[PDB]
């Protein structure tokens, strides 16, 4: 049977790769020594439970708002006027205990199988051990009750307004409960600043009755049992062997299961894949080559004509080495057709290239994982684009492909000029007679972009619709064909843009933002069947600036 007790997972052993607790039973649980806490039963022997100080108990932290990274990876749809959807995390910890184990004798069943395997130096056998008993034991861990909530805002603007609205009306109440207050009360009203806000919570261990920051209507509880939150320290199970012969042989079998998919031995830095780990094309397949997830840049919203993309390097610390990232891109309108092919190594770092595409490599969250990025600066406005990415290892395997599809923004529209043209056109149509008027009316309407034409229509109909609609009146004064040529131009504007271009007012802000521009100093030595490691390529990185003109849409000019 399964011996379960509180604190709990400390005595059972932990796998690093699969991240699972309760893997076999490493240490024995006994009840000779008398360890109690509060309302909890008798603790197992040799584990030290220390409640965290009153400063840490029932404290909540609101994170800074950031774009929703989940919504920047696939088919990327978001309102251009809104911007990136934002998320903000709220987290409250309540029933906290720090749990260490010292000192405990080994389990009966653990030492039995440890006695028989010690002499029996076998690979398939040592892996079956790790499957059952895991790789480490947990040394230090944090238990308690945490409520983690995520507030999903539809835009960066909508938050800022709500945060400032909250900050005015509070100066008592947490930000999340103020929002939840207005969310639940909205059954009384309808559309407002809070329209698209959503809160999503996930609890690990139920909220105690005493703590008021994690209280949710039905779910309160008197003295809840603490749940594992963090694993602070792990120690490998080869510490427990007590002899130099087996604990070296076990260690190498552990490294095989972690780094080389259990189908190969690890030489310093790389996996020697035993045959036939090798794939369909006969290339070493024991170390996994992961899918690189192509993302939109969180800090740079794509404009019309300008898109910048990111991805985190898929290279493990040990095993596979990535030699290149292949990045294809096309404009759709097609399907299953190949876009312009770009080798990161060869086309983006080495061959210009510029000033339309630029690439960059940078140090990530915690080094050393690299953050590759590429920026497209000569794309076409109101266009749907598909970008795909895959990695290529040192021996020539491709990774699983990854995709991003997105629309570039609407083209810029001088809204003053549009309303001016509309009046010019109306006064010509009230002039009637002249063939110069007719020609010059037709010329000015055709000379300006389709979006501008759609906007002059919007204005023309706002004012002069009672005396004849824009198309109808264009047909009367310019004749059947010229009016149909005008009409057709308006068809070239998309559904998204035509919606946005019916706004009350359009204004133009100009953001100016930095991007990393890197070039290859050193052309690296490549073989026929093996290639050079991309990460080792010496590069010279310079910061540059893009100016990004955007339209700003609204029902009035006060934002
Ligand atoms: C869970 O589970 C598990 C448990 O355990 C875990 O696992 C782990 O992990 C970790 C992390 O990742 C790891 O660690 C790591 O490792 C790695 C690898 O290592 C190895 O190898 C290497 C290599 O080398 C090379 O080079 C050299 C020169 O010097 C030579 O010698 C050699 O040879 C090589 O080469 C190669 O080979 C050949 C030739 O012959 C050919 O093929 C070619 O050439 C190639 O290349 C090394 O280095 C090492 O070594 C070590 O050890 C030994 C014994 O064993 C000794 O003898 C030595 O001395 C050493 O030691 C020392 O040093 C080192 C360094 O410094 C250190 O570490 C130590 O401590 C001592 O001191 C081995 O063998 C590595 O690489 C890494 O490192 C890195 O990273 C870090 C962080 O982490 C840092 O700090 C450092 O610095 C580095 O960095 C660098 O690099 C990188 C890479 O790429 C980059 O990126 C950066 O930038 C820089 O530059 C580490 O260390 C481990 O191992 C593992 N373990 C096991 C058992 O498995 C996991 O993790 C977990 N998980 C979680 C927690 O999550
Ligand atoms: O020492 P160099 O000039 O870089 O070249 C090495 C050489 O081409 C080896 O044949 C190759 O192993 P395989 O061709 O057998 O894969 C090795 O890969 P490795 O160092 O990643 O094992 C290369 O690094
Ligand atoms: C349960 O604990 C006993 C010690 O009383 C131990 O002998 C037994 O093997 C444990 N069960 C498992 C599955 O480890």
């Amino acid at each position: 049977k399964f011996n379960d007790t509180l604190f709990g997972e400390m005595l059972h052993g932990y796998n690093n790769r699969t991240q699972h607790v309760n893997q076999g039973q490493v240490f024995q649980m006994t009840f000779r020594e008398n360890n109690f806490i509060k309302d909890f039963p008798q603790l197992a022997d040799g584990l030290l439970v220390i409640p965290l100080p009153v400063e840490e108990q029932c404290r909540g932290v609101l994170s800074e708002p950031l774009p929703d990274l989940q919504l920047l990876t696939g088919d990327i749809r978001y309102d251009e006027a809104m911007g990136y959807p934002m998320v903000q995390q709220w987290r409250v910890r309540s029933n906290l205990y720090r749990v260490k184990l010292s000192t405990i004798t080994l389990a009966a069943g653990f030492t039995n199988v440890l006695k028989i395997l010690t002499k029996e130096s076998s690979r398939e056998e040592l892996l079956s051990f790790i499957q059952h008993y895991g790789s480490h034991y947990i040394a230090e861990a944090l238990y308690g009750s945490e409520l983690t909530c995520i507030i999903h805002f539809p835009s960066k603007k909508v938050q800022q307004q709500l945060w400032l609205q909250y900050q005015k009306e509070t100066t008592s109440m947490p930000f999340i409960t103020y929002l939840s207050g207005l969310l639940t009360a909205q059954m009384l009203s309808d559309d407002q600043l809070i329209s698209g806000v959503e809160i999503r919570c996930e609890e690990k261990g139920r909220c105690p009755s005493t703590c008021h920051l994690c209280r949710r209507p039905g779910k309160e509880q008197l003295s809840p049992t603490p749940v594992l939150l963090e694993i602070n320290r792990v120690v490998p199970l080869y510490t427990l062997i007590q002899d130099n012969g087996t604990k070296e042989a076990f260690k190498s079998a552990l490294m095989s299961s972690y780094w080389c998919s259990g189908k190969g031995d690890v030489i310093d830095d790389w996996c020697r894949c035993d045959l036939s780990a090798f794939d369909a094309n006969g290339l070493p397949n024991c170390s996994p080559l992961l899918q690189p997830v192509l993302r939109l840049s969180p800090t740079v919203e794509p404009s019309s004509t300008v898109v910048s993309l990111e991805w985190v390097d898929v290279q493990p610390a040990i095993g596979t080495k990535v030699s290149d990232y292949i990045l294809q891109h096309k404009k759709v309108d097609t399907d299953l057709y190949t876009g312009e092919f770009l080798s990161f190594a060869d086309d983006l770092l080495s061959g210009l290239g510029t000033s339309c595409v630029a690439a960059g490599r940078s140090h990530g969250e915690v080094p050393e994982v690299s953050i590759y990025s590429v920026i497209f600066k000569c794309l076409e406005p109101d266009g749907l684009y598909k970008f795909t990415l895959y990695a290529v290892d040192t021996r020539g395997r491709h990774s699983e492909l990854s995709t991003v599809t997105l629309r570039t923004a609407c083209p810029l529209v001088d809204d003053n000029k549009a309303e001016e043209i509309a009046d010019k056109i109306y006064n010509l149509y009230n002039g009637y007679t002249s063939g110069k008027e007719q020609q010059m009316a037709y010329n000015t309407l055709m000379e300006v972009s389709a979006s501008m034409l759609f906007r002059v229509q919007h204005h023309y109909n706002s004012h002069y619709e009672k005396f004849g609609d824009f198309v109808w009146r264009s047909e009367d004064e310019l004749g059947p064909r010229k009016a149909h040529l005008i009409l057709r131009r308006l068809e070239r504007v998309s559904s998204h843009c035509s919606s946005l271009l019916r706004s009350a007012y359009i204004q133009s802000r100009v953001e100016t933002v930095p991007y990393l521009f890197c070039r290859s100093e050193e052309v690296r030595p490549a073989g026929m069947v093996w290639y050079s490691i991309l990460k080792d390529t010496k590069i010279t990185c310079e910061e540059k600036m893009v100016s990004m003109a955007r339209n700003t849409y609204g029902e009035s000019k006060g934002r």
